[PDB]
This record gives structure tokens, sequence and C-alpha cells, in this order.
């Protein structure tokens, strides 16, 4: 809908200007599930929009049958690759073996693993054969994110964490971590908050962070103390930022409540970054907002990884996949423009 | 949206009419709270309850004059220390809590507090229900209720909110009390939620929520799965399922496409949460971001009608709460017919 | 002198029990046969008709030290050397049968039965003796260990040390002052019950308080534990006054009790104080002993199937006679209930 | 036994004259307690302190005339909410606990409690000390003191009792506050008790109590041994020994006969306990069946002089306690000019 | 050697079982239809009429590698590719039914069933084959998992790996050497029973030792666990000699047993060794294999409803043959239990 | 096989010849044991040590002269209670354990027990070594040794066995002492074993054993990987690898085929076990079913040479044990010239 339509549009244009400012180059983005119906319709929409050069994984023949089966003339010159047959396959196996030979994985096992398109996608982005990847529209979340974590890994002091946008009529809220960590520590919560914060900063918005709890500034043993400590750590790391907690969710989003009941709070003007204390709360919240709050909700997107990779959920729509790939492109460009410095 | 409240108001009238026209006596510890009083104006125009206010009679009349609402004069006003049943109440609280760290002086001082006094009023039949906690935090407001009124058999104190959608309403629990309920506690919460939904002539369809879809893995997935099983064994006629993600629960299309083995068909109308972080955070986020109205929380599992507001409540929230307290009070009066 | 009046009544009951049982005196074996102090005690008691003592050690060594402190009334006393007693191998055989699956081999067992403590124990267990008194030479844990291993507890019983505080008219009973680090609610109830039976033996109504640092709070930890212990004790003997959790001054002082906690079922001051942990019991009884004017006797071991007592390593000679007296009484009481 | 009390009283007079004849202001939240007023009768006639009574002015004047006590007709009596610094006091408390669950309404209503008000008065220098808790249980009374006045640096709040023997005096700690103190905490307590004993020109000799004589075994014995080692390393001039049984500690003859290696000769005069059950049971049993008079408990480790009585306290117990509260207030004021 | 005799006996007993069952051979499926070692094994196995092998993979790849390794006797052998088989979707539906509440949806079930291990498993489960051998190609946990998810355990049974140590005279059986990290007393008892029932099949008296670092100590930890395990085992099978806790030399050397522990119900030396945890069983069998002169066969999977074994990938061709032999033998046993 | 043992004997002869003809003094607490006396019979004709027997002098001559031997009347015999340095020994033991539950009488009684006496003989330089425990179980026998002689700096008591093959020898540890050694502790055991292996002129190659090959998974895999890393960081000159299975550790062909990245080439000759079950069961199983002779256990990590047998030992085992005990005694005596 409407708010979603303007948001994505600004993003599509920035990928246009970032490609137009690096010689017109498009980010190379690999899709392990080359035969997915949903993914292919999405790519159809995506290629006329000049955002990425897609790379598809699977048997060349089987996917060409399925794209023709799905009536799409705009998608025939795109690279299609079967991992075992790619020329860089064995260097990739040796690399994975090198990475996990002391983590229960032997050489044969590395070969078997690298044959799975997820691992191959990850190794492609990791070795620079692709700029980014989108995976997991058919497999469950944990299993899809695992190769990304083993192969691409996190940036220094970073923590893998899923992030969603709920798009309101002027502003947007960001929610994390919605997919990865069961029960993040105070330290992990602070880090999750900082990652969410940089994402908000990309969009030119001042980040205002709340560490969520079932309590309003109580600091009692358990989740309240944990979110209070998390805000204290985040603040020690970024003294320029409005970061506050522990607080209830309405206290966080509604500044009128804040200023009336807790005026001492350093969080003024309503939070636009919401950090959850555990996975039950984040997962349940973003999904409920999506289904009954009737507010537009995009994501989840993966934060904390060194190269751009995002895993879809199985319930994702086709335009949802387009959103995900757009942001994968933006992230890839962001990273490559940051590695030039 | 407005339809639901107005309907309930009609039911208060229909029940009161079927009982000789008396309205449920509802006590308010916060007698000088602005919100409680003007909301009370709006509800008192509607013949929903006979309000009893606690405080100094004179401070309450001064602040009644201050908010220019003549329509609630002549309503009963009581100062706890000066009520004739005061010493008897103190004696009661004492016998209840003398082996729980409380001496007679402590009992006296506690019964002077409007919350304890209200609680005891409801417990002794001096009132039918109470609405408190627009000024103090939930734990502190709910505590005298748990100590005085208590739970019914095998019951569990649990907060429940309604999400009122376009045709449907969803019920959410436990949104206020239990930090990390067990499987067993979750089943009980489900059962309580279910009875509430049944009151409204709707068949309960229950979801035990998790971050997972039917995995049964160690931790929350297994706990909510086991909860579903326990609920089914205590009441086999019910549509109760889990572990499942929230969208899987509320969206029948997702259910039908991705998990057709599920004994839950048609979208859930009861969502039981795995812990207080998720339940509290969710209902408050929905109330603030979704168009849908959220009423509550209402305290389930207690022997008499008692409800704690959230401190962040608007006045419409308070009139809504008082309405559903009234209904609850007459439902209870009707279950006490046995 | 409360100690002398108190012991004197006891001595009269051992005398009363010995009559009507053919005039027979309980046989009590003493593992430290070469100890100066034990012998000093035996001198005083053979003059008092309380038991027929059996001493363990080498006959030559024992007559040596009996000759050294000039005591003629204990010549003609039963003296036994463990390896040379005739039932020795039958004994080693039973200990072996008892502990073959609890780390003990036949040789190890052999050497253990050679230890005076284990043999004294096995003697009482096989009915070749009626009671024992041990550990005037060895440490407490180390002395009680063979007793628990050979003699054991009676049904539902729990090993527990008990002291008497003798005041100007009544006495207080304190337990458990020696054995259990951190008794559960259940165990505290059993401790209470055993103490109570002792008090009942003296014709006094037992009045039991489960001690805590709290007055009826039932809060998490020891308060809830002692409240629950009293509820258990009350369920097991509903005729008895048993109450808790409460503070010690609340416990012993009835005026304090009635002024502050009239709902309490304990009226008249406690005469049995059951403690929540070993620190409280041990420290209390020893302090009462050292700064309190009042005399404190014990500790005596309760809960065992046959009459056994462990002394302290620091114990005096009168400590040994009152200990042996109580041991005789215990042996007689048991033999008389085993009568139908 | 009363000899010790007289020595203390005379010192109160001596310090009082060395500061212009000025008396320590000590506030008593229980302004209407018969016990406190009778004890204050004895104290004002003894020139030990300037009393501050908390409550409604007229009700306590009513009860001082009602209980026939003419020597405190003119004493300062204060009702908290009507005090001129009431709102600034609410602001400091609010500021202190806004992130520990307390909102401004809760701050106001708390500051109304005489306990909280006594503590804030001493905190802000409006009074020099306070004695409370003859009517409420210990935890509830000591809490505002810990929240408002707090501990001094590296300090640990702990109750200390004096055993007055016919000869020496013994000190017992921690007799009221901490359930199961660690080695480090036991050491700290030993040092605080030690400084108290030094105040009286006495060499403190410290014993860490246990059920064991120098075993150091897993549990309480190791803890009391390690606590003695810690104490010895933190203050090498003091005789501090453990683990040991109590009779070993107080009887020097047993010490020389059985453990001549101990660095403690001459019998202990500072007894530090392994847990709250042992300290509480012990001092109370000694007080009730022991022939020695026991005073306290006194709270150590706090920045300003504040002491909580025991509920079982006698009136002579209160006069004793307040005498030593005065001495403490003076020591604290004389060290604060540095 | 010892291996050659034992294997010949197993083979002759497979032949003896094929009689009275119509000359029918156990149907055994090999998901790794293209494994060199397995095909090499299958030559030897089919000349010996041990099983009717079913190969999984592409018909053309497997016939190509059959031709490439010159084995003429495996042309016409059943070869099935999971995806093109007629009961494929029915198999997917069954797996979906088994794991829909354990995190697997219909699509995940489809993909899993596409894997030869899962398809093999489901064949055994559905009676379209009698047994399976996998994992000469993948590491152990991954290979054993589909078997447990599809085939499962029998009543009160436990997945457990078992090895034979073949000596110059006797054989010892070792378990559990592959699956369970730290089995309980109860689980150890079950493991012992499974090892025993196997020993019984060969007409041998099972004599079982619960191994520990201790001799009949029953102390906290693994000693108490192995003694308790032995007690549970005895209570379920009183005709059997089962003893513990004991040290290994005590267990296998009857002269030691009789000299130091005559009370022990284990006389004549153990031939079943049940280990307290996976470190000890796994390290034990590998050290025996590598430094003793003793031959070691296995591991074999016990506790499963139908006949399935996983090789280790480090397996030799003769190893695959042993595995298939004992798998066939097991299959026949199980079919003999379905005879009432 | 026999060659390794004869080589040890040949070296004890070489040091015994090269330091003036001195034979290492070795004490035996069980002076009346048949097994020990038969071993002593084989050993005294081999000039490896000066034996001292413990028990009643006349009783040990009763059983030794009586059963098959003419070469044992020339031997040292000691009854603890009658030895001239007895009371001095109890005095040092008292000093060592006075704060560990043992008082002077208990010190006397322990020192009358031959095990404590033997250890104290070695500790005071009055003897060079001891061999004990064919009559008592292992723990009870090793305790006086640990309480008296103790560990060297950063050392940890650990039993070590040799498996003797036709070319190599392997060491297995810790086979006797620690239930579930930590990563740090395992590294330490590795280091002590490596030191013994260097002594025999072989380069140590250490493998940390697991049920897994380089998985590093939660539990034992991670523990042994971590142990190998710590050990390498303390001794970078050593080949140390893990976590790995036993065939992977001992068989170098397996290593190069399956795990070519490993820093361990040539097969491990030092095997460190993850727990007491695996170590004890392993060495006993190899001992009973493999052709190979297994000697030990020998107690490592302790300051002076002391060793405990298991009863399951044969006489030839006692022969071997006393042999490396004498040799050990000579090595430690050579560190004592510094």
């Amino acid at each position: 809908g409407s708010h979603s339509k303007v948001f994505i549009r600004s993003a599509i244009n920035r990928v246009h200007q970032n490609s137009a400012a690096n010689g017109g180059e498009l980010p190379r983005i690999v899709f392990p599930e080359g035969t997915s119906t949903k993914v292919l319709k999405a790519l159809a929409t995506l290629v006329e929009e000049k955002i990425c050069q897609p790379i598809l994984l699977g048997y060349p023949e089987r996917v060409k049958e399925k794209i023709k089966a799905l009536d799409i003339p705009l998608l025939n010159d795109v690279s299609i690759v079967h991992p075992s047959s790619h020329p860089k396959y064995f260097s990739f196996v040796e690399k994975l073996y090198s990475l996990r030979q002391r983590k229960g994985i032997n050489l044969g096992e590395a070969e078997r693993l690298m044959a799975d398109p997820n691992y191959f996608a990850a190794m492609m982005v990791n070795q620079g054969e692709a700029d980014g990847m989108v995976s997991g529209s058919s497999i469950n979340y944990a299993d899809a994110v695992r190769p990304i974590l083993q192969t691409i890994g996190v940036y220094k002091e970073g923590i893998p964490a899923g992030l969603n946008f709920v798009l309101l009529e002027d502003k947007f809220l960001v929610l994390a971590d919605t997919t990865v960590n069961l029960n993040p520590t105070a330290e992990q919560c602070a880090q999750i908050a900082l990652q969410a914060a940089k994402i908000v900063e990309y969009f030119g918005i001042e980040p205002r962070v709340a560490m969520l709890s079932y309590s309003n500034f109580s600091g009692a043993e358990g989740t309240p103390r944990k979110m209070k400590k998390a805000a204290e750590i985040a603040r020690s790391l970024r003294p320029d930022l409005m970061i506050e907690g522990d607080m209830q969710a309405d206290t966080a989003v509604n500044p009128e409540i804040m200023e009336r009941l807790f005026p001492f709070s350093g969080l003024k003007g309503g939070a636009n970054v919401l950090v959850f204390p555990n996975l039950e709360s984040s997962n349940i919240a973003y999904k409920l907002i999506q289904q009954i709050g009737k507010a537009e909700v995009i994501g989840p997107f993966l934060t904390g990884v060194r190269r751009s990779a995002n895993v879809l959920q199985r319930t994702t729509t086709v335009d949802g996949i387009v959103n995900s790939v757009v942001f994968t492109a933006l992230e890839a460009q962001y990273i490559k423009e940051v590695l030039k410095s």
C-alpha cells in the first residue's frame, strides 16, 4: 500500500543513483532457490527496475523450464549456475573445509555442503563472485541463516539479528531482533540497538532507542534490569544517542505518555528503534502488528553480517521478496562504498 | 468498534433488568483521581453501576466541584478508617496474613489503604466489584486483590485484553501477571480466556504462541506444545493448538496453506502468550499502532470482580473497564447461584 | 547443682527399670578401654548400679592403666580384645555383608572390625551388648560414622544431637546440635518428634518451637522451612503444642509470645527448641554454656535403633557418667517396648 | 552492667560540651508509641539528645499529657507533609529511585511515611540521627534507611549487639540484616565491629564463628577461615582467627589447651557469625536465658546514625539504644569535619 | 582369522534361516548405490546369498559404475531412484505425518524424502524392504538420524551401538559405543539387556558387567549409576548374570573377580561390557582395535524396530560385508518375532 | 616388551654406580603382605633399592622368614610407634594439618598408621620413596601422600600408565585421580606426562582424546580442543593436538588420510583422557586383553617419589612399579642438587 509505496520508491531511486555514481554498475545478487515460483515473479519485477544483476542457482535446464513455464520474456539472459559445475567449486570446498575442519567437518562433508546452493551462495558472496544474496523462501529460517553465519560471518563485535520496519504514515519504526537470538544478554541487546541505529541513520533520521520490557523503569531482577543495563551500555558506546530503558512498549512509542509519567527520561519524542528482550516478544510483536495492526510491515532483514545477505520467511509475499532484494542491493552498495575508505 | 461496548452496556441493563433492577456495586480506591471521576461521570449517565468512592469525603467533594460534574453528587463516599466495619476488616486481614509476616498494627495500616479496603469490601459482600490502579503500578495494585480476594479453584491470576476488530474480537493472555508461566499454567490461562469468549456466544478457537511453527523444540516451542496438549486433555471439545507463530494463529490462509494438519481451523480468537515480555509488549504495541481498539486488561482467575487499570490508561479505557467489571460482577453473581 | 538433682531422678529410673527385669543391669560396651577419663567415670557408676560395663582394648594395657590410677572396684569387669573375641569372624562376616557393595572388601572389613569403635557397634547390633558410649578419644564425625553404619536408624528416624539447658525449675531441650548441616522441613519435624519423646519420658508436656530469625513470616528460605516443619510435626502428633516459624526469644518467653502473637498455638514458653541449621544450634548451645550461668548437658545422639551415644573429644568425667546414664535408660526403654 | 551505660552517657555529655553544649538531634518516627515516649522521658531528663517526634502535633501532645510526662511538653513534634521542606524531600527521594520502580506520586506518598521522612531528615542534615522500629518488623523499617541514607564506601549494613558480662563486653554481628554473608562480607563486618570496639579504648580480638574448630572444610568452615584470612590481610595489627566454635572463641583456656597455634590469645571480644539464623538465635537466647544484659541491635555500615530496634525490645532497651545512637551521631559528626 | 570363523558362522546361520522361510533372502536397501566399497562388498555378498540388495540412485550411473568396476554378477540387481518410484509421494505423506509437529512441513518432507537415506528408511518402515545399510559416505549422527525419525525404537528400547571384540577363545561384546553421551542408570540397564539378547542369539550365556572406575563402591556418580543400572537390569531379567559397579579388569578376569569379590553374582568373567558413557566406550573400542592384537567388528545399531545399520565412512569393503551380514541376520530375527 | 623394563633396571644401575653406590631408599607400609614380599624377593637380588618394611618387627619377621626366603633377615624393619623420629613426625603433620581438622591426638593416631608414616618418611628426606596400597583401596591410600608430600608448583596429582609395545611405548593419563578434569587441568596432565616421556629419550607427541574427531562441539569435544590449545601455548615446542578419537591419535596413517591439517604427525605417544571412566577402563582393558604389558599407575605431579598400586596387580607388576619408583626417586634426588 501507500506508505510502503513511497518508502520503497525512495530506496529504488537511491540504488539508481548509487549505481549511476559508480559507472552504472548493478550489484550482483545470487538466489539459491532458482526454481521458486515466488522468487521468479519477483525477479521479473526487479530487472526492469535496474537494481541488481541476479544470479540463479539450480540445474540450468530445470530453471529455464520453470521460467518459460511461468511466461516471463525479460529473464532469459540472466546467469544460471549449478554449484557443482561452477569452475570455482573446488577452491570453495577447500575454503569451507579450511573454515570448519576443526568444527566437525571433513573434506567429503565440505564437498557435500558446497553442493547445497545456500552454502554456495554464501561462498559466492564471501569470495566476491557476488555482491549479495537472498535465500530461504522454502526452508525454515534457522537452517537458511546457518550457512550465512558459518561462511560470511559477522563484522567485528557484531551480532546476527533480524530487523523489521513498521511503516507509519510519516515516520517509520524499526524492530529488532526479530529472528535470531532467543534471549540476548544486556551486552547483546546494546549491540543489537547500535546496529538498528545505524540502519536508521542511513535514512537520515535521528535514531531514538528504547530497550523494551514489561516494566516502566523498575530495574528489578531479570528482564527489567537487563534492559536497563543494556541502555546503559549502548549509551556508554554512543553518548550522542537517545537510548533509554527499561520501559513498556507504549511508553516507548508514545511520547506523551513518556513526558507525563517519566519526565526524567532522556528519551524524548518517541522511539523509532525498538529493542526486544527476547525472541518470543519480537517475533510475536512484529507478526501481530503485521496481521492485525493493519500497519504496513517490511522485513525481516539480517543485520551484523559482513556482506549483504537476507533470508526470507516462508510466509513472504512476492513484493516482500522485492523489498528484501532492494534492501540487499542498497546494503551491498553501502558496504562496497564503505570498503573504499 | 463502538458496537462492542454499546452491546455490553445493553447486557448490563438486560441482566440488571432480569434481577430486579439493582446495579452492581463497584468500589474505586482512587477517589480523587481526575480520570476515574470524569470517566465515572460518563458511565454514571448510563446506569451501569452503583459507584462507591474511597478517600476523604471532603477532598473528593472539593475535587468533584473542581471538575464541574454535578451528576455524581449523592453517590456513596467512604473513608476507610471511619467505616463501621473497619475493625472487623482489619481483624479479617490479620487472620489471613498473621503467619505471612503481618502483625495487627500492620494489618490496621494496610486496611487504611484504599486498595486493601476495597478488596475487602468486595470480599465481604459490601461491594460486588472494584476498579483500581490508575495511579499506582500494576504489581502494587494487584497485590491486595491477590491477598484478599484470591483465586478460585485451580485458577491462575492472569491479565486478559480484548482486541476489537471489524467483525471479530481476539482475546490475549496472560498480559499482566505471570513472568514465565509453565505449560500447565498456560493451559489454565487458555481455559479461562476460553470461558470469557464463550460468554459472548462465540466458540473459542485457541492458539498457544511461540517464535516457532510446530517444532516442539526444547524451550518455548515444547512448552507451548505441551500446553496445547494439556488444555485439550482438560477440555477435549475445544479447538486448541500450538506451538505456532502469531501470524499462523490469526491468519487462516497461512494455516490452511502451510500447516493443514492443524486442529485449529478458521483463525484463533484466543492468543495465549509464552511469557510476560511478549504478552505485555504485544498488546501495548497493537493498542498504539494498529487501528483496532484494545480493552483491558481484565484480571482472570479471581473469585470476585476486581480489575487493575494500566497506569497509561485513557478515560475511555477506564469507562470500558468499569463496564466489563460490571458485567463480570453480575456473571459471578449468577455463578454463585449454585 | 540442677545437674545433680536431674541426674539423680534418672538414676532412680534406671534403678526402677532394673528391678522388675530380674535386677539385670544394661550391658554397655566402651571402645576406649585405656582412657583415664572413662575409667574415672566407671568408678563413680559401679557404685551406682547403672550398667555392666564392657571395655575394649588389650587386657594387659587395661589392667596396666587400671593399676596406675588406683581403682579397685573395677577389677573383675568384662574386658574384650576384638580380634580375639570368639564371634569376631561372624562379625567381620556381617559387616562384610553390610558393606560389600559400599566400597569395603573382606580384608578392609577385617581391619575395620579390628577398630574398637566398629566392634563395639557390632556388639550392640548383634545383641551381645545393650548399648555403647564412644569417642572420648576421636573426633565427632569420625566417631558417629561406625554407629550409623552398623546400628542404623529406626523407622522414619534421623540421627540428631540433643542438649539440655538446665534452668532453675524446668529444662530446655535443644536440637539438632551436632549432626545435620541443613535439615529439611521434614527432618526438622522428625528432630522435633524425637526431642519431644525424651521430654515426655520425664513426665513433662513437650512444647516445641521451630526457630528462625523471623516471627511468623513464612518467607522464602528458613522461615518457610520452619513453618512447614511445624505443620508437619503437628500433622504427626496432633495432641502436641508445636509452632513456628518464630524467633528464639519469642519461643522461650511466653509473655512475648502472647503479647505479640496471640493466635499462636504455643502457650507457656517452649521447652523444645529445634534449630534450622547446624551453625545456629552449635553456636547457641556452646554460647549458652560459656556466658550463660546455666548448666548445659549433652550432646546426646537420638534416632538410632539401639542405644548409642557419642561423647565430645573435650568431654569431662561427669559428662561421661550422665552420658552413660542416658545410654542405660535408652537401652532399657528399647528392651521394654520390644516386649510385645 | 549499668556501669557501661553510665560511661556512655558521660561521654555524651563530654562531647556535648566540646561542641558548645549542643545536643544531637534524633528523630523518632514513632511519635505516639508509649514505649518510645517513656524511654524519651528518661532521656531528656538525662540531657542525651534533642528529640524530634513525628506524627500529628496535637495527637502526640494529647498522648504526652495522657501518659503524664511533663518534661517533654515543649519538644519539637513534626508532621511530614506539613514540613516546609516536604516537597524538596520528595524531589530527592524521587531522584533517587525513579529508575528503581518509583514514580513521583509514589515518592510523595512514601515521603509521607515517618520512616522515610526520618531518613531524609538525617540525610539532609535536618537531624543528626534517628531510631525506629519498635512497632514494625526489621526489614520494613531498615529499608528506607538503606534507600535514603545508604552505606559508606566499601561498607556493608549489619546489626551489632553488645553482650555485657560482669567483666568485659562482647560484640555480636551480623545480628539482623544479612542472610548468608560471603567471606568478604564477614571480613568487612569484623572490621566494622572492630572499629566500634576500638572506640572504647579496647583491643578488638575477632573470632569467625562456625560449628567447627579449624577444619576449613567445604562450606561454612572454609568461609569463616577465608574470612579470617581476609580480615588479617586487611588489618594485620588485629587478632583475627577462624574457623572456630564459640566456646573456643570466648574461652581463652580452651584456646590455649586445644589450639595454641591460633593468633588469638586472651579470648575473643568480637564474634562474627556465619549466617542470620545463628546470629539472631544466639543473641536472643543469650538475652533471655543468659544472666548478662544485651543491648542493641545497632546498625553499622551506614553513613549517618540510624538504628532499628527489635520488636521485642523493652523500654530500658530503647533508652540504651538511643544513648548509643547519640554517641554514634557525635562520632560521625566529629569525623565529618575532615 | 577369528573374524573369518565368526563371519562364516553368521553366514551359515543366515542360510539356515532362509530354509523354513522358503529360500527367501532379506531385502536390504543401500542408499549409496554408487559407492565403490558397497558394490565391491555386494559382489561377495550376493555370491553368498546373504541378501537381495536394492540400490538407490540413477540406473545409468549405478550400471556405469558397476561396469567400470567390472563386477558382472550385479547386472539385473534391483535399482530404484527415489524420485521416480510409484510410492514416492505416499512416502512423503508418511514422513510428513511423522514429523509435522517436529518442525517439518510438506515441502521439507518432500525434499527429505528425496534423500536416499530417508527413502531407504521409509522403505524399511513400509515393508517394501527388510533392512538398510547407509553411511559409508556421510559421518555418523547424520546417517543414524533418518533411521530414528522414520523407523524408531521398539518398546522401552534405546538406540545404541555395539561392537564385538574377538579373542583367541571367547568374544566380548561392548556397548554403547556410538550414540548416547551419558546414559542413565535406566538406559544402561536397557543397553545391557539389548547386548544380552544379542549374545543369547548365538547360543551363549550372556554375563554382563556395568563398568566403572570403581569396584563395588556405589559412591556418588557413575559408581552409583552402574550399580543401580545393574540392579534394574537384574529386576527385569533374574535368570541373567548381571553385576556392577566394577572395574574392567575385575569384569573380564574371573580370577580377579573371585579373589577380591567372592560375593559378586558374576562368576566366569563377563562377556558383555556396558560402559558408563560415550568417552569410555568409544575410546575403549578404538584403543582395543588399534593396539591390542584383537579383531574388532561393528559398530552395529541395536534398539531399532526394524533392521538398520550405519557403517562408519572409514569402513573397509569386508566391513560393509560384516555389517550387511549381521543386518540380514537381525532382519530374520525380527521377522521371527513378528511370528506371533 | 621386556626390553623397556630391563633398560630401566640398567639405568637405575647406571645412576646407582655413578653416585657412589647408593641404592634409593623405598618404604613399604604393608610389611606383612605376601604379594609385596614375593616382589621384594625378586627385587633384592637386582640391587634396585634399600627396602624398609612397616609393621610389628617380630610379626613381619614371623611371616617373611617363614614363607620361602633366606635373603630378607638383613632388611630394615620399622614399627611406627617405636621409631626414634616418630614424635617429631607427628609434630610436622600437626603443623601441616592443624587448620584442616586434625588436632594433636589425631596427628599421633594418623602417624601410627603406616601409610602416613611412609609418606612422612619420604617428606623429611629420611627416605627416598614409597610404594603402597595392595591392602587398601586407591583413594584411601593416595590421601596421606597428598596431604603430606603435596604437589609441586601448578602441579596436579595424576596417575600415569605405560603401554609397552614392540617398538614404541604409549602413556595413558590421568588413569587414577581426577573424575572430570577441566581443559586447564588436562593440559597440565599432558605437560607432566610429556616431561616423563622426554626422560626416556623419546620426543612427546600429545593427543587429547574424545569420542569425536575435531568437532569442538559442546562438552568433551570442546574441552579437549581447548586443552590442546592451552598446552600448546604453554609449550610451543611440542606437538599437541585434539579433540580426536583414539585410533586417530595412535594411528598416523589415519591422521594423514582424514585430517591432514593436524599438527600431530608420527602418531601420538601421550594420550590424555577426558575423564576417569575412559582412562581407567581403557588401561585396564588393554592390560587384560591385549598382548601388550601395561605398567603403572605411577603418581605424577607430586613433590617426592610416591606410588600407589591397585590390588588387581600381579607380583611382576609390583616388580615393575618399584623399579620405576626407584628410578623416579633418583631423578627427583637429582633436581635436589640445585
